[PDB]
């Protein structure tokens, strides 16, 4: 299918910058997720790829062809809206046919296209039914089938599972990955759901504030976060953060809590003159021990079940962090504990810019 | 079916397309016919099919002389190199058509078409037209259509010609699984050295209407029987340097001389051969800066090939290619010595181009 390149795409309605210099290539047949919070520009980017919105500047290529000023009809794209719906007085068949009926396609052609997409989406037994007879899951499949009826080269999905209940969501997301695979259709998938992105996507573009902060495989974006926000948006619970000051070659958190600068950062910190850092560590990368030892010291705040374990929330002066603990242990409120983190699993970020500090790669 | 080709000759008047071919293709085996354009490899495939008849010689399927019989009556499934689907026919009809031409009943047509479609993983494509399929999908329809009359032998003339580099490297593996899945005797024409080595149980190397060698990938690669065999497998293939035998030395130039490789002294002197071809593979030799021990030459050109460098080196009148570390720096005219361990040198008779044999270890 189509490889898409976005080259220096900017979208400015006026003074608000919706998209700022978006550079991104989605590969032929790839499932790309656009992951970010509300108002990040993730949906705007999708609408810009579709053609519904026009960039202020920059180019959009589908394969060789510049499609930047082409309207959506000419770009051969399929779009499922976030808040998609089927017409209730139309059968499943007519719901899929209607875009072609409106284009005046001959009936023979329409009937053949619907036959084909219905089978692809596993709805060929429901053609005669009305939406009130279908499940949310079945309805979603019809929505997708209708998006393919004009045989597009890209599938664009703006948080489509947002309609469905959270449990069904879990099944349907794996079924959607299977479909994208068998079609080999280039797919761009907008979501605010980190777990969904990590489970479905080939690559994830983490979007923040009109900007692609990072693009990588699940493993890359999770294990090698380039900015604090990237670390903070993935995992449940996500990466913990504690602010520190570089004082006398240590990372000072509290009057009573400080750590050495990991040896791998000593030259970087020294020659950049960085004094204010953010220490990052994931909840599963640390251990709580009771008492004040050497580590990040704080006080037990709360605890809650998570799976077979508990997630223990610890307050560290201003900040709150979460660390997994055995279900059997009892942590009482205000109890003094030390958080042990192996330095190899510690990410350091500049406070001001939130950029990860990276030493010379081995 | 086990296929025996017996003294096959094919002449188009004054041109000898096939010159005394003797080949046994075993029951259930994947046989590659490997050679360059114009080698006779396709003419041979068409002679196995029955579209061409031998000028003289016989073809047996199991024990039956099928020489005079057409393809249909031999139960061959043939896929042409420039195969094509009818564009106004659905995938279903395209597959059905040979059965419809044979006046087959409805139930037979539908059962065979749907069954072959499943086996070729094209059953979801049955109502689409050829223009709607990818090249890969269209190639599977072609194979399916060849299998729909229950062939005893599958004959494939470089069909994958249409597919892109990357897609082809995996679709060959696929074809090989299907062939093993069905256990159908399969003969596969290709000019592609790498493909034949990856796919075939045995490879017949064809040049100028003759089979030079039939063997496993290891046999034809590691134990080539003719210069051309060594010259046609590998990328790059085997290097050849001509030499004169003088007093236990092989003389390439006044500058380049080497002892007759110790394994070959007996057969070279026994026969009184005065010239030979020295063959060695690009990966079986090391380029060393300066003149010294071995075949000396001068750098001609170099380019990347994988995580390595392939260096073209001029050995006076001729050219050889040898691999080197990607970080090393060579330049035109640079004097080098190509170190070749005698264990990995082969010698061929200059006249017959046949490998010389020494007493076997």
């Amino acid at each position: 299918m189509v490889e898409i390149k976005l080259e220096n795409i900017v979208k400015k309605f006026g003074n608000f910058t919706a998209l700022n210099n978006i550079n991104l290539k989605i590969k032929d047949g790839e499932f790309m997720a656009l992951l970010g919070p509300s108002g990040s520009g993730k949906s705007t980017l999708l609408y810009t790829i579709a053609g519904i919105y026009k960039p202020t500047s920059g180019k959009i290529y589908f394969d060789e062809k510049d499609v930047t000023e082409l309207p959506p009809k000419d770009r051969n794209v399929g779009l499922v809206f976030q808040n998609w719906a089927l017409y209730p007085h139309m059968t499943v068949y007519k719901n899929i046919a209607f875009p072609l009926e409106l284009r005046k396609a001959p009936r023979e052609e329409i009937d053949k296209k619907v036959r084909e997409v219905a089978k692809m989406l596993h709805i060929d037994k429901l053609l005669n039914r009305y939406p009130w007879q279908l499940s949310g899951g079945q309805q979603q499949r019809v929505a997708i089938a209708r998006a393919l009826v004009k045989e597009p080269e890209v599938l664009l999905l703006d948080e489509p599972l947002s309609n469905l209940d959270a449990l069904l969501r879990l099944e349907v997301r794996a079924e959607l990955k299977r479909l994208q695979k068998e079609l080999g259709i280039t797919t761009v998938y907008v979501t605010h759901d980190q777990a969904e992105a990590l489970a479905m996507a080939d690559r994830i573009a983490v979007i923040r504030e009109g900007e692609i902060l990072q693009v990588g495989t699940p493993d890359e974006v999770y294990y090698k976060p380039k900015y604090k926000f990237v670390g903070g948006f993935l995992g449940n619970p996500p990466m913990n953060f504690v602010e520190a000051k570089v004082e006398d070659g240590k990372l000072v958190i509290t009057e009573k809590s400080k750590l050495p600068i990991p040896k791998q950062y000593v030259e970087i910190v020294k020659e950049t003159g960085i004094t204010e850092v953010i220490i990052g560590f994931r909840p599963h990368d640390a251990e709580i021990v009771k008492g004040e030892g050497e580590g990040i010291v704080g006080e037990v705040y709360s605890f809650e079940p998570l799976g077979r374990e508990q997630i223990v929330t610890v307050s560290v002066n201003d900040s709150i962090v979460k660390v997994f603990a055995p279900e059997g242990e009892h942590f009482s409120f205000g109890e003094k504990v030390t958080i042990k983190v192996k330095e190899e699993l510690l990410v350091l970020f500049d406070k001001k810019t939130e950029k990860a500090l990276e030493f010379s790669k081995l």
